[PDB]
């Protein structure tokens, strides 16, 4: 019951107290592990309340305190007579922070303390919510020089009147099926292309074409809305050693902003919450650029560095990988835009955890997730024994809309 | 109770029946996942149930479930068991038994081989001497002048847990590390507390880089003596690499053969101690694990330096340009000497297949992701986009406590 982690590079012992303030479930039972798998009323609402309100209040050191007692009743007034709540500032804030201190999944975690919340909760309308986000993709690139941030538009009410972006990130780009049977653009964002055109969006039909923001306000029918380009930074990819790999005409976007997440708040459900960092290199030149079903480049560039692609045991493949990314870092870093290597967040994430374990008592983490997807065990995450368990506040996946939206 | 996994690069979507037979528990709770946590005297009254579960596979798996063969069988154990305490496997029930252990074994990629697997049965097996001569003839026929065969030696099983057979070497070939006073390691950092023990035995080590370490043998609960295994069985690769002609000055080699020997078997309820099993290397165990490691031999810089990667800031990815070259080089010194090795390209594309087939005959396959996807090169393999389900099936191998801390001495 009290659990302990095991470096197996350093042999350094932490011990996990913090699991025990889990509350939603793993997926995991005594007989089966489902660790690899991506997605495993007034009643209900006040002890949630509470408990967010408890660990307010604890983390000011103002627990079992007169406000602490006066603002929980306040709240059980609230619920009581409105059927839910309404979040102090400063609350939202700490959930919204400690959300991301929660994510399991998350290496960059070590930042969680230093993020710029933009309290949207004011927002009626579409119009207001393109706004917010062109206010919050400006304040995160900051010129290159990325700040994280996140944007919390109007809660859960009774569900008829959810405030969502449509768009799994605030900058990707489109995906067309050709006639030709192959994909142009982003394979990952075909289907969400498709429903930006049945909605009237006029699409270049290229390769890199910034996707419009599809946003639903106050349950009503989502509207497009097109982020100012000047606003959308991206990055030209080269290589620093290869003056061909330019020819490619490979280029990223600077701001990773996930925007399709549920934000959980004392109970409370924040449906639409854009949030953004910076990206870790391999996201980009690992995962976008060579998963089979993204933009899958491993083999041209491979036959541009004229590699022998007969046999898998010449590792051709894990070379052009290499190359590629480090085209990634050298770019970005280039065009000083903010970007972190594998080596250098895995490092950073063990220090956090470390200070987590040290501090709070625990850090739950998904191994699968936390390792990078290339060179594994030369980041020391790879030896670092991990416990994954769920916290609150916290980030939830939820339906993508179109399977939800009565029209 | 279905269950679904998905492959996330081509969406093919498998069903789990199979792990409604599973029986050990994961470590795993609904409020807590263990999945990456590395290490998660029998009475008669818990012994017929498994040793009746497992005959009923065995049985089934011959399409004789039900037959008198069967019953006589249930029968003559569970007597065996009321009248001795224990039972002894039939030949047939043993190859079975090891052959579905490695089936069942999560943790392994290799696994679309397991059929293919020679048991050598050292049941009649009496003293460390006798094991000595098991082993070697194991590690001659696996070897094969490098064409090599998987195979499995198995010694008697525990009785009273006062007698255990036990090979107290991890491996049966590995090479010896010291530490050195000035807290330098020389040769493998991982094998410097055994190395201790083979020395403290009498072991004379000649403390290189690249010392095979003697047998530890431990027979029928005697304290273990050491053996040395001839050197003539003990092939061994020097690592170059094709292109960079320097490599070859690193100094590296590396066995051909890998042989886990610290394992237990257990079958139908019985808890075999001594097992050693070998099969083949996969490139990434020696190139990215061994030669890599910072707590192995940990070659990153030097291999770097030759290379003049720029080393100053890790963002030029030095350490994952020269991982890449080292482990083009073992795959290459091995297909040069024609000693049989895997890629972990190939080697997950296998096990991919291997495990769509057992889903389909077997209605599951348990997998343990963390240690399936290999340590490089994660995502452009296969295993990685592919979700797994990992649960517990017997027959199994099993972890045990290293001997040492556990022998009770003779002296
Ligand atoms: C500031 C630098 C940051 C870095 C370097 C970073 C890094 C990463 C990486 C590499 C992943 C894996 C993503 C994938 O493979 O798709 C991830 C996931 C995640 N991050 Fe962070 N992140 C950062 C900031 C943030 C912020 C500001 C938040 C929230 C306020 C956040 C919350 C999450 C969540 C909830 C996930 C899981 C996503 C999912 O399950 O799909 N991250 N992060
Ligand atoms: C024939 C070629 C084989 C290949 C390429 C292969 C591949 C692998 C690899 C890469 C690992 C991970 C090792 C590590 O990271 O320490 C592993 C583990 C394992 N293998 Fe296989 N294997 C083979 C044969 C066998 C055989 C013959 C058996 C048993 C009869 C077996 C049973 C196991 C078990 C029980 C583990 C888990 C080890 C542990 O938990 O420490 N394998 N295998
Ligand atoms: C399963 N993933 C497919 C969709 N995808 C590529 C994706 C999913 N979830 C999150 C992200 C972005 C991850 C991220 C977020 C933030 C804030 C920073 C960062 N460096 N990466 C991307
Ligand atoms: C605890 N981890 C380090 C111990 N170690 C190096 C180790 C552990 N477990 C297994 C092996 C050898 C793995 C193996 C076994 C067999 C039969 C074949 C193969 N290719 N690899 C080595
Ligand atoms: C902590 C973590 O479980 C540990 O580093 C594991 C990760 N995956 C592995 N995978 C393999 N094949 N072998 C290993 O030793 C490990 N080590
Ligand atoms: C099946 C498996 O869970 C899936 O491929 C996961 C593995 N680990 C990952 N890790 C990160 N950071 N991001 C991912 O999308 C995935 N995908
Ligand atoms: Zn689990």
């Amino acid at each position: 019951r009290f659990l302990k982690v095991k470096n197996w590079e350093t042999d350094v012992v932490l011990t996990d107290t913090l699991h025990l303030k889990s509350t939603l479930e793993t997926g995991c039972t005594e007989h089966i592990c489902m660790g690899s798998i991506m997605l495993p009323t007034k009643d209900q609402l006040f002890p949630l309340a509470k408990e967010f309100l408890d660990q307010y209040y604890s983390s000011i050191k103002r627990f079992g305190s007169k406000a602490h007692m006066d603002r929980l009743e306040e709240v059980n007034k609230e619920i009581e007579s409105t059927s839910t709540y309404q979040l102090k500032d400063t609350e939202l804030i700490y959930g919204a922070k400690h959300a991301w201190r929660n994510a399991s999944r998350c290496v960059g975690r070590i930042q969680w303390s230093k993020l710029q919340v933009f309290d949207a909760r004011d927002c009626t309308t579409a119009h207001g919510m393109f706004n917010y986000i062109c206010n919050h993709v400006k304040y995160a690139t900051n010129k290159g020089n990325l700040r994280s941030a996140i944007t919390i538009f109007p809660q859960r009410t009774d569900g008829k009147h959810d405030f969502r972006v449509w768009n799994s990130q605030l900058i990707r780009y489109a995906g067309y099926k050709q006639p030709d049977g192959s994909t142009l653009g982003d394979p990952a964002n075909v289907q969400f292309t498709e429903i930006c055109i049945q909605q009237g969006w006029k699409a270049p039909r290229g390769r890199f074409d910034v996707l419009p923001l599809l946003l639903q306000a106050n349950g009503n029918d989502p509207e497009l809305f097109q982020i100012p380009p000047e606003l959308v930074l991206e990055v030209p990819i080269r290589h620093p050693k290869f003056d061909w790999f330019k020819d490619l005409g490979l280029k990223w976007y600077g701001l990773p902003a996930v925007s399709n997440m549920l934000l959980e708040i004392g109970g409370l459900e924040f449906s639409a919450c854009p949030f953004s960092g910076w990206y870790m290199g391999t996201e980009i030149g690992v995962r976008n650029y060579c998963d089979n079903s993204r933009y899958n480049i491993l083999e041209e560039v491979a036959k541009k560095m004229d590699l022998d692609m007969r046999k898998t045991s010449s590792l051709w493949k894990d070379q052009a990988l290499v190359e590629i990314n480090i085209a990634v870092l050298y770019s970005f870093q280039s065009d000083k835009v903010t970007i972190v290597d594998h080596h250098s967040a895995t490092e950073s994430f063990i220090k956090h955890m470390e200070n987590e374990y040290r501090c709070r008592g625990g850090c739950p983490a998904d191994w699968v997730w936390i390792v990078p997807p290339m060179s594994g065990s030369i980041t020391p995450v790879f030896h670092q024994e991990m416990l994954n368990y769920r916290l609150t506040p916290s980030f939830e996946y939820q339906p993508d809309p179109w399977n939800t939206h009565v029209w």
